[PDB]
């Protein structure tokens, strides 16, 4: 995952977006980039989740390859590298014997911090929202114009799955002198 290009692509997403022949052209590099990252199921980085004690390799894309394995970045959503208008979103499997993944998520609450590491840095999010949605309920997964949240996303109820559970963090400072 080039930055530059997960920026391209990041850019690409969000509400005003210039008509331009140079940022046409940056876009859609930042395009070709996320479908590489998409044709290779490639690794991210990690997500960990210190309450419910997970910490899971993140890859691009949302295949099954992917959420046997560990967790996936929503495709259409932003590359997990932070920034103002920003919005990512990960998600795994509740009740795969196979793993426990997000299992746990139902019992994340509000104030929590979850972190997501790239190959830059760690980044640091606080719970503001949990919401459960139908399946189909994109409204709280949108980006938010001048601002950086992430959601992580799970089914719901455990073993029922009729709907989404949305774990919504806006972006917090992450001093390594502390965690």
């Amino acid at each position: 995952m080039r930055i530059d290009l997960a920026q391209a692509f990041n850019e690409s997403l969000n509400n005003v977006v210039s008509e331009d022949p140079y940022t046409k052209s940056r876009h859609e590099a930042g395009r070709v980039e996320y479908a590489r990252m998409l044709e290779l199921h490639e690794k991210i980085g990690y997500v960990e989740i210190p309450k419910i004690e997970v910490k899971l390799p993140v890859y691009a894309g949302t295949s099954e390859t992917v959420l046997q394995k560990g967790v996936g970045h929503l495709e259409g959503t932003s590359l997990p590298i932070g920034g103002s208008d920003t919005h990512t979103v990960l998600t795994a499997h509740t009740g795969l014997p196979k793993a426990r993944l997000f299992t746990d998520l139902t019992k994340v609450k509000i104030g929590d911090t979850f972190y997501i590491h790239n190959i830059v840095e760690t980044l640091a999010y606080e719970v503001d929202q949990i919401v459960v949605a139908e399946p189909t309920q994109f409204e709280e997964l949108l980006v938010k114009p001048g601002q950086d949240y992430a959601t992580l996303l799970t089914c719901t109820p455990y073993m029922v799955n009729t709907h989404r559970l949305l774990v919504r963090g806006h972006r917090i400072p992450y001093v390594a002198e502390e965690h």
